[PDB]
């Protein structure tokens, strides 16, 4: 049931998790959160600077990247629901709900389309109960 029940399990236990997030849209506020060894700790302002590019102009991402927990990921697919980067061998997948931010990274080696199918189903699986 708990957010962090969905972070823990259908994320982090279907996939080999860097990081794992699920933060509202509207502030970046944390809702609940799983990382392995990150050099910093992800913030509020992270996320927020995430929710706001992915609801107004997903291309900006091309110029800043994106940031989290201290590491930069480059843009590969971005649109105002759905963005995919790399960092070397770990992918990132970010999806947007009707009220929140998903973002898990894989661990070097895992298999991106791997990441993408979970994260992808899991905000499927929120939008279709009303987040």
């Amino acid at each position: 049931g708990s957010w962090q029940s969905y972070v823990d399990n259908q994320i982090c236990q279907h996939v080999d998790c860097r990081l794992a997030v699920i933060a509202g849209l509207q502030d970046g506020a944390v809702w609940a959160k799983f990382e392995k060894d990150l050099p910093k700790q992800i913030t509020q302002q992270e996320l927020k600077t995430i929710a706001d590019a992915i609801r107004s102009n997903p291309n900006s991402f091309l110029e800043g990247g994106i940031h989290l927990g201290g590491e930069k990921y480059i843009c590969i697919q971005a649109d105002n629901s759905l963005v995919r980067g790399r960092k070397g061998s770990s992918a990132l997948c970010i999806v947007a709900t009707n009220t929140c931010l998903l973002a898990a990274a894989t661990v070097d080696g895992f298999p991106p389309g791997q990441l993408n199918n979970v994260v992808e189903k899991l905000g499927d699986y929120l939008k279709a109960n009303n987040y």
